DNA sequence: TGAGGATAGTAGGTTGT
DNA sequence: ACAACCTACTACCTCG
DNA sequence: TGAGGATAGTAGGTTGT
DNA sequence: ACAACCTACTACCTCG
């Protein structure tokens, strides 16, 4: 295909000297001994205790200061029991940089070496790993400053690794009611005065607080007066405010003790659009800098913007397209003879002659017939929808649209909960919507339209495989929910998803995940007429060990082949054009059957976040799981113009799980795997 | 109705002196303060900590011991941050015992005194509250002594209540070497001999402890001795355990420092089985004499034992019959026409017909034609399934039935699953049956023929509700499962469920509480043509406070009666005649609104455990609720010969739910509701 | 509930030595 | 702990 | 994987002050 | 903690 050479945010820094290769090593031995359960946690407790730059090494410490300086002797007290510990030096033994597990060590040694080095420097704001050096803009109440995030590591070649992303930080220091005084809406949230606890604000409220009641008997200047948090302020107005944790009840509180915690939405009354969002000429200007000027303090030698050889995956053509909207009027890859229904409570509408036309012009060019219907909801004793449903079975319905006053979510599922009991995915447009907003309606019915399949384009292109299916976790934070979403078609592709399964954690059963994998098999042959010769295999997130392990094996037993990779947004860092434009598409090696893959970039969302990804298994060509998997990103149909970064089997996976997580999937018997109801 | 009084294992004692209900209270100040996350159990440690009879208080403990005896000042670690404490005595103050939260108090009180007493006497075994005080039964290694469970608290009239049920416990004083030396086969499990940790068995090698290897530059034998476990023992054969919570891999061990755990069937080796179940008129003796026996230690008085007035309920005349094994070669309540299809790997060729002759005349006496097809099913592949439901479902599959070797749970449930893609319910009978053993064919298709919707029984008695619907959670330790099965018709019943879904605790939402609620009140007017007048709202466990709130305000919305009692089959009570013979079906008030309810005992299989019931919202008597609640025991068409004890929609409810634990929800789409598939 | 991304921001979880 | 990843909210932004 | 219950036994969890 | 309840295993028992 083709090719450009990309700058990483990465830097070399200088070899390792013998006297850091070689880290005093302690021996602990702490009463009471712990069990196993115990061991890893206690042990870094005692590296932090110990003090020093020293990290948890196996079943003992290594410390890159000398033991003369070191803590050895204390008390630490975690879980329940209390300990002590005792530290019994050695001298130093050389780690061996190949070894994963001593660079770890020495990772490790150099994460806790760069830090000790950002306390002494001032006077600039450090919050852990991230430093901030500089004053992006001032307002009189507020400042934000300005930096990166950093972290030092230490490669296989036995050298110290920089890494380096610019990053805000937003500092309010002015009290509520001067914030407010300066005519400004109440922020979002608000934070005492005197200490980290965070309220949410709800309203000023009236009362004098020289006269308000509290449960104490006491009132709300005199308590706080009394604990003696006024000396340096004067109270003021009266606000009421509420724990996030329990919004109920309304606590009151003194707006003169509370601090305003800022964001953009209350930054921008102040700074009209402030690009905390970088655009990618500055922050890879600004990378370079910092990278300078941590080198110029650090003394770990001159960094080196590490450089990677990169290709520009061949443009993925959607077809009838460049994107997906302009698609919608004339005619889709596939059509099919379809119904649709509308429903809402304004109360109450029409549906308006706008709407037909689009699907009228995209039927037309495509040469489909096209149907509409219309509908009519009563909800408070909410029977007919299931008569609606007997109607609405024949003919057709295939997908829902309504539009009512946004609802608060607790309702807004409640209706889409006694949406789905009969059957019928849904959408909404919140009302009242203007043609004045166009694509608030035009990418509310291309989901629709997707709702019912398909107002797809699919690839043209050649690929090595021609099924792909999708997996994740989602759903509530107590558990999870595996489910799984899949890509029909080497050349031309189809959208369908797999009802999920509970679980407790990120781990998808084994049983379950090959389960799934398998019903997307089905799939393959449902039309496709044959076993489909290879099959693609991806992951959200990282891989848990051996989690396809049945699922791989499984596969070869029924005669299909198979690649595996591991999709991650979080880890694979930045990657600059070293000459030359941005471009949307594109693959670095780095290292083994590993690779950076960068689905969407727009010359005005600020710098894109490129993918890792990992070749697990499998025996095909790095460049040929980017060429699949970067044309994948573009057959999303709820998105008219705008490309997922994560290809639609993972991002449709994505909504999958976490409308199911959070609508519930009893009612769901009705809906086909047809419908594609999340959007 | 009919009418007998009955005895209750609580006892009448003291009324409380003055000096007990002015306890000494301590207010309570600590370094640091804690979150008010950390109050409440913070403050148990300092009851405990500060020694004597004490016990939390709101803000501060109480103590019936002078503050001159308690430890007044001192250290605690919670949650790893370290306490300091001080207590500061405030004279004393009186309690009200009709106040529940000062009779909550005085009865921890009362625990924590009971508690305190028995450490004093010797030489008794004691176990938190429960107390050992003869011996059973004496084999050469083990003894089983013998004793009660109690509990001291007081009442609203002031006085103390004692609760006694004879507990029994088996402790082996002996080692693994031992207990083998008797030639004995090996227990399930094993403790150290050294420690608490205990172990699970596995095998014993042939290896020579003077020689294995240990992963450190050690040896079996060796290392013991190393840590001097040696002493008062000696090793002997070594034996191969495994950790129960990671099973592989096996860890190595001596025989002669491992103790065997006993459990009745290691004891029925040696004591021709003796089951330490009672009969009720023995229990009923021990607990009188037992209570006499603490009494004559506690100076609390004499106990009288506490009687409760108590009423004989209706007999179920299912129908129709006195045993739902009688029903099978009887006209079913419900016959219908109907198939069955056959499946299996042992493998039998053929069916074998004496099973065909039993269903036959019944459809034959009742009048219902029926079929019986057969099967054949590749493993390996697994294809054909696909083909046979296909087969299956017209119009052969409304049940099936499989015999296999006995399957490993992992094996078990991968087959079930498989079972369930295709909406295949199931039903196992472990191969070898033999016909000339009944029991285990004639229920195993007891539970295959409501797998298909017969109702093999219903009353005929006249009840205040027309609707019984049943709620449980149920599912996996870390997350639960809702779900809920009902009862059609008060005068001739129906049996089916509803899908359960996932939440993160024992609450069920209120939204999908309602829901199902509703999906049998859409279920009940399917057939029945009206709304039911009232329907019956029962709960396993106790009601979460408002659980239901959204869903008895819905059906007053709707128009539908109700009344809602609380099931807990661990809710407390002992029920015994006070003359003449014990008597299967029984209702007591208790003097709140809740009362007891026996729904199963037999002679032979020990003292039964009666149900408590609140009522918790609703008009209806007591008695009538007990009424229609007693019955339902008996409409579980799954059990040839024995009735559940809770009824059926709960006990069908229970294992509704647990069939989902384990197997899973996402296969079960073609599933009907009618087919009752858990059993 | 308009879509997507990338910014800060909240308040966390799991996996695996 | 800890690392490298995930989770699910709100609130800027402009429409390959 | 035979049904239920009641015995001991394991190894826990939730809810609500 | 704590209480009063639940959870899901195995292993006796005999067939309302
Ligand atoms: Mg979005
Ligand atoms: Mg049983």
């Amino acid at each position: 295909l083709g090719k450009t050479e990309v700058f990483l945010n990465r830097f070399a820094l200088r070899p390792l000297n013998p006297e850091e290769l070689r880290p005093w090593r302690l021996e602990v031995v702490l009463d009471p001994p712990p069990g196993r359960e115990e061991v890893y946690p206690l042990l870094a407790q005692v590296a932090r205790r110990a003090g020093g730059v020293t990290v948890r090494m196996g079943d003992g410490l290594a410390s890159w200061s000398p033991p003369e300086v070191l803590v050895l002797e204390g008390t630490l007290a975690r879980m329940g029991q209390t300990y002590a510990y005792r530290l019994y030096p050695k001298g130093r033994r050389p780690l061996d940089p190949k070894d994963p597990g001593e660079r770890s060590v020495l990772s490790a040694l150099a994460r806790r070496l760069l830090q000790e080095r950002l306390r002494r420097l001032e006077g600039v704001w450090v919050e852990g790993l991230a430093v901030y050096r500089r004053e992006h803009a001032r307002g009189p109440g507020w400042r934000v400053l300005g930096g990166a995030v950093l972290d030092l590591w230490v490669s296989d070649s036995g050298a110290f690794l920089l890494e380096v992303d610019p990053a805000y930080r937003i500092l309010c220091e002015m009290s509520l009611e001067a914030w407010l005084a300066q005519g400004h809406p109440l922020p979002k949230r608000v934070r005492n005065a005197y200490d980290r606890r965070t309220w949410e604000l709800l309203r000023l409220g009236e009362e004098d607080p020289k006269e308000l009641p509290l449960p104490g008997g006491l009132s709300l200047l005199d308590y706080h007066a009394s604990k003696g948090r006024l000396q340096g302020r004067e109270g003021g107005r009266v606000a009421w405010v509420a724990d996030p944790k329990d919004p109920r009840k309304p606590i009151p509180h003194l707006t003169g003790l509370l601090v305003p915690v800022l964001t953009l939405e209350d930054l921008h009354e102040e700074e009209g659009s402030l690009a905390l969002s970088l655009p990618w000429e500055e922050r890879r200007r600004r990378t370079r800098e910092i990278a300078s000027w941590i080198g110029r303090r650090l003394g770990l030698g001159t960094p080196e913007a590490v450089r990677a050889q990169a290709y520009r995956l061949s443009i993925p053509k959607l077809m009838g397209v460049s994107k997906p909207a302009d698609a919608l009027r004339v005619g889709f890859y596939r059509a099919q003879e379809t119904a649709l229904a509308l429903l809402r409570l304004d109360g109450a509408q029409g549906w308006p002659e706008f709407l037909r036309r689009a699907l009228l012009r995209a039927f037309g060019a495509s040469g489909a017939s096209l149907r509409l219907h219309t509908l009519h909801a009563h909800p408070s004793q909410g029977l007919a929808f299931r008569e609606a449903l007997r109607k609405a079975k024949e003919e057709g319905v295939q997908a829902v649209l309504v539009l009512t006053p946004p609802m608060a979510w607790e309702d807004r599922n409640r209706l889409k909960a006694l949406l789905l009991r009969e059957g019928l995915p849904s959408q909404i447009l919140n009302v009242p919507l203007r043609e004045e907003e166009r694509h608030r309606w035009e990418n509310a019915l291309l989901g629709l339209l997707a709702k019912a399949g398909l107002q797809v384009v699919a690839l043209s292109g050649a690929y090595p495989a021609e099924l792909a299916v999708g997996f994740d976790a989602g759903g509530r934070e107590s558990f999870r929910f595996g489910g799984a979403a899949c890509a029909v078609g080497g050349d031309g592709g189809h959208l369908l998803w797999t009802l999920p399964e509970a679980q407790a954690g990120e781990r998808i059963p084994q049983e379950v995940v090959w389960d799934l994998l398998e019903e997307t098999l089905w799939a393959f042959r449902r039309k496709a007429g044959r076993l489909p010769s290879r099959v693609l295999l991806l992951r959200n997130g990282r891989v848990p060990q051996d989690e396809f392990a049945l699922a791989l094996e499984a596969l070869a037993r029924e005669g299909i082949a198979y690649d595996l990779v591991s999709v991650r947004k979080s880890g694979g860092g930045r990657v600059y054009p070293v000459q030359g434009r941005l471009a949307d598409g594109l693959y670095v090696p780095l290292e083994d059957k590993t690779f950076l893959l960068l689905t969407v970039h727009r010359d005005f969302r600020g710098t894109p976040r490129p993918l890792k990804l990992v070749h697990e298994a499998g025996d095909t060509p790095l460049e040929a799981l980017a060429h699949q998997i970067f044309h994948l990103t573009r057959l999303y149909p709820a998105s008219g113009f705008a490309f997922p970064r994560l290809p639609a089997p993972l991002h449709l996976a994505d909504r999958l799980v976490k409308e199911v997580g959070r609508l519930g999937i009893r009612h769901l018997k009705e809906v086909d795997r047809e419908k594609l109801f999340f959007v």
